[PDB]
């Protein structure tokens, strides 16, 4: 038989999936859009340097391009994000002067554009696009290197770092296949909701979608039943987040701040891929330790929702965390 609150989760899922980039014209289309605009605007910003703009590679990233996109809360934004691998040499051209040309390129298109110590974002009416920007590993040694650094960064912060995103997203596309996949990116969507509708007073404090992903792609573990009689299997999405938040809690570790004289509870989540670094290290220890407590919140209300006797009272205590699109069947 069917798990407890198994259909209010699909359900759930059914309300906050955002499809793909291969299902969602309308993200395309987006998509597409900035990068004309980028590649007339580069045409434009090397007017004035005697030589054709040099040519790019776009190419899908982050969660549009995974399948583990969510659609945002009521005033939120789409976040598109994109590589785009310029047909240039890293060590000929500083990080910063390239993100530069490409924010210049988006100078006069919607709301702006910035330059990020990662990217280059250009705004919109309701979006926003991610350009993560690196050069041609055929001229930079076989290496594909992010431009890293902004002009407040300085000297010592601006750099090509070495970055693999299409490792990452295969990676995730690769942990597990069918069905067993499918409730992977579930967990991983549910726990995007939980954080836009649990971390909304402070979206700098928010756990990023990357480390739920990292963190999915370190501890997930399928849950699920195959009948003794008809080999038919039912899938537990309850009891597949109780095991991961339960991993990723015991993952925690206390780590000693010496200006605050005291230690915050971290949880490190390295990249699988290059540059394999810590996806939460940006977050503060005191982001950290409410990042925890709010886990644990979510787990025990995970518990409570196995054991109640009405259906109501359990999915009501799981839409305390994951917000109002998550079904409270009446009792
Ligand atoms: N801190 C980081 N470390 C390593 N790679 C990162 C980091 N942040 C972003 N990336 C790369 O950029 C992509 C887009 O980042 P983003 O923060 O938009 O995550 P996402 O997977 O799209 O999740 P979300 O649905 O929350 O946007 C990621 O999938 C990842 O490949
Ligand atoms: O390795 C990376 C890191 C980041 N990115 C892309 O750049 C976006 C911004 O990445 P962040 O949210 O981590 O901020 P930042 O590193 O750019 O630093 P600040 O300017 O906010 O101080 C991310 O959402 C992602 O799409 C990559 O493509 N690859
Ligand atoms: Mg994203
Ligand atoms: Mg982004």
């Amino acid at each position: 038989m069917m798990a407890p609150v198994q259909k209010q989760f699909r359900e759930f899922h059914d309300r906050i999936k955002l499809a793909q980039y291969d299902e969602n014209q309308t993200l395309r289309d987006e998509r597409d859009a900035v990068l004309t605009a980028v590649r007339e605007g580069l045409k434009k910003v090397f007017a004035d340097r005697g030589e054709a703009a040099p040519t790019f590679t776009p190419f899908n990233q982050g969660s549009y391009a995974m399948n583990t996109g969510v659609k945002p809360l009521e005033g939120g934004e789409y976040d598109i994000d994109v590589g785009i691998i310029l047909n240039i040499a890293k060590d000929d051209h500083d990080p910063v002067e390239v993100k530069k040309w490409i924010r210049d390129a988006l100078k006069d298109y919607g709301n702006g554009a910035e330059i990020r110590r990662s990217c280059v974002t250009v705004f919109k009416p309701g979006y926003h696009v991610d350009l993560a920007v690196y050069a041609d590993p055929e001229l930079s040694g076989g290496t594909l290197c992010i431009a890293k650094g902004k002009e407040n960064s300085g000297d010592e912060h601006r750099l090509w770092q070495i970055s693999d995103p299409q490792g990452f997203q295969d990676r995730i596309a690769s942990k597990l296949s069918g069905d067993d996949a499918a409730q992977f990116r579930r967990c991983i969507r549910y726990l995007k909701r939980w954080r836009d509708f649990r971390f909304s007073s402070d979206g700098n404090a928010a756990p990023l979608g990357i480390g739920l992903t990292a963190a999915a792609y370190w501890w997930f573990q399928v849950s699920k039943r195959t009948d003794p009689v008809s080999q038919n299997v039912t899938y537990d999405d309850r009891d597949a987040l109780e095991q991961f938040v339960q991993t990723m809690l015991d993952n925690f570790h206390d780590t000693w701040d010496s200006k605050d004289q005291r230690s915050y509870p971290r949880l490190t989540v390295e990249l699988p891929v290059q540059p394999y670094n810590d996806v939460f290290e940006k977050m503060t220890g005191m982001q950290m330790e409410s990042f925890k407590s709010k886990l644990q919140a979510l787990l025990n209300a995970l518990k409570t929702a196995k054991s109640r006797l009405e259906l109501h009272d359990a999915c009501k205590a799981l839409a305390d965390h994951f917000g109002s699109e998550f079904p409270v069947p009446e009792k």
